[PDB]
């Protein structure tokens, strides 16, 4: 049927979307490396310069407040991993 077509391709857009969460993740890691800090390596300023570079491209379908969520999640995620 139409709907499970349309399931089957948002289903492997899923694992698009994972493949691309973990290559930043990899990348978030070797920044912590790299950078030699206080009690925690959170970054405002960092973290906000990145949200207005989304924003600035969301063409999409959602609001940018929705968008920022999500990315705030993927951002929380990366800094936990850091501290790992
Ligand atoms: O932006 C953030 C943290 C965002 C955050 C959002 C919600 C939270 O509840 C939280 O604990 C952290 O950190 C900067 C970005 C970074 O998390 C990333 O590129 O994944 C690396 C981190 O070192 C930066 O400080």
């Amino acid at each position: 049927t139409e709907l499970e077509l349309l399931r089957q391709k948002a289903d492997e857009l899923n694992l698009q979307i994972l493949k691309l969460i973990n290559e930043r993740g990899n990348v978030v890691k070797e920044i912590g490396k790299a950078k030699e800090q206080g009690v925690n390596r959170f970054d405002p300023v960092r973290e906000r310069t990145m949200l207005n570079n989304i924003i600035e491209n969301n063409d999409g379908p959602f609001e940018n407040s929705t968008i920022q969520h999500i990315f705030k999640e993927i951002f929380k995620a990366g800094l936990e991993l850091q501290e790992e």
